[PDB]
């Protein structure tokens, strides 16, 4: 049988970056369509994009230093070490989906060292030579390590892309993995709103974010230990959509009813003109009440 | 209701103690006798214990607001949400890092947006004489231009030997002192039968580290997870778990998981247990199981 995690959203993390869940919301100039790469997965445990299964795989960049052309950079691979094959993703999995922005991350090597001198303040930034399908980054702070020196880089923070182009850092945009024909074909699909007062619910976690568009706030469109449960689960799906109640376990009132779709993205109706699940308390659990049609029509949720 | 663990390939699950993959299982001859790991510690009926989270993103990191004292900085600290840090739920916040010991290099950034990166510190932390996480302060070297009452959250990059020079490595078997400090996870021992406990071994970054980056964990953290999320009551001594092959899903070795959390095989004569057996594979509840179930020994 169909289920979601029981735990409460402010104990469990984003699913684009490791940190907690500080809210939901819906977006009017965001909510039309999103395209994440990371936190995606069907309600029956099938992992899209870039999508790991544990928090702990995220935002990380493992590869082999390479110089060449005057340009340093990492030939990827998996965070295990295994080789990245372009073909089952647009990047390694948990490779990071916060387009048009400069990665700063620590890399250190795969090998035990005597001395912190062999961590680098790496930066990543999404100009020509970015190009993670093709399995080749370019990175700033590896000009002193040696050619083949195998590393894993950890996203500290980000900031406004070094080009110019884009004066804050948007989370909503995701990476331009490749430049191919059929680039957009390879990535996990868009998600848009389906109709019936239906808007995307976003949970929202705090990243060190310089000139963020929305400050600290990353959105993503699921919690990550639910895509952990799904790939555990792995649970038939028997409807268009799985009808939730958010529940507050501390005063055992229902603050409201949701949509979860096959496609691993929730919805509810927002009040009228409104914040919908915004000014909804963090500490309470969805449940699974029964599988219903697409037409099915939500109690609106919020002020 | 009914117990289960994780249908998830081990070499896709984290750590409980650091944010890493879990890379080998091993035992343990040096170290086997007894650990007090307090993160990965938590009931099969999903009681989380010492500093344990529910999710790896709350792991290694600490959160707090800036004070400055007479030749020393650090934090009071909170919770990794914000909320009041509680010496009744725990003996630190929950995510505290539990490596003893040890200096712990950390990037601290402000809690409130920011323009530029001026505002990312990187600190250290000792465990000296003004380490008290249960008291709710910790000292740290790298604050001393950062305005007192600045809300921060230090995320753990890398640790290194002890800046007093009291131990040459740092040693991952090692937990801090947080105090006496009221709800330390208690020892974990290995029962009899031939049995040792099985540690979950993931690279982290550590300078002279005893076993290089190698780092010991009791479960992996979506085993926490998943107890927690079930609460199924306990109904015996130990759940009896088959490892099953990825490729023929067959019963390569038989482990007991104990109600307080941890897991034990007994190793073959040769010695090294579950380490040469895939890491691919995946745990399956079998039955539950008395106390004196002797097992089937584990490798070559």
């Amino acid at each position: 049988p169909f289920s979601v995690p029981n735990l409460p959203l402010n104990t469990l993390s984003n699913s684009r970056v490791p940190s907690l869940i500080r809210s939901m919301m819906v977006s009017r100039d965001h909510g039309q369509m999103v395209q994440f790469q990371n936190g995606r997965v069907t309600l029956d445990g099938q992992l899209q994009g870039t999508t790991p299964t544990s928090a702990s795989q995220l935002c990380k960049i493992r590869g082999s230093v390479f110089h060449a052309n005057g340009g340093n950079g990492y030939n990827l691979t998996e965070l295990d070490g295994s080789p990245y094959h372009a073909f089952e993703s647009p990047a390694p999995i948990g490779f990071p989906d916060l387009g048009e922005c400069d990665w700063h991350m620590e890399a250190s090597p795969t090998t035990q060292f005597d001395t912190g001198d062999v961590i680098k303040q790496i930066n990543v930034k999404q100009e020509a030579a970015f190009a993670p399908h093709l399995g080749t980054i370019q990175a700033d702070g590896l000009s002193d390590v040696s050619v083949n020196t195998n590393m894993i880089a950890k996203l500290g923070w980000v900031s406004p892309a070094s080009d110019g182009h884009r004066g804050n850092v948007d989370p909503w945009v995701i990476p331009r993995y490749g430049s191919t024909l059929t680039e957009a074909a390879q990535l996990a699909p868009p998600i848009y709103p389906p109709g019936f007062g239906e808007a995307i619910v976003f949970f929202m976690s705090d990243f060190p974010i310089a000139h963020g568009a929305n400050g600290l706030s990353v959105p993503c469109t699921i919690p990550q230990e639910f895509v952990t449960h799904f790939v555990n689960e792995q649970a038939p799906t028997r409807g268009e959509a799985a009808l939730l109640h958010y529940l507050d376990p501390d005063t055992h009132r229902n603050l409201g009813e949701f949509k979860l779709y096959p496609e691993g993205f929730m919805t509810c109706v927002p009040n009228s003109s409104g914040t919908g699940p915004q000014t909804l308390p963090i500490n309470g659990v969805f449940v699974f009440v029964s599988w219903v049609s697409r037409f099915y029509q939500l109690k609106p949720v919020g002020t």
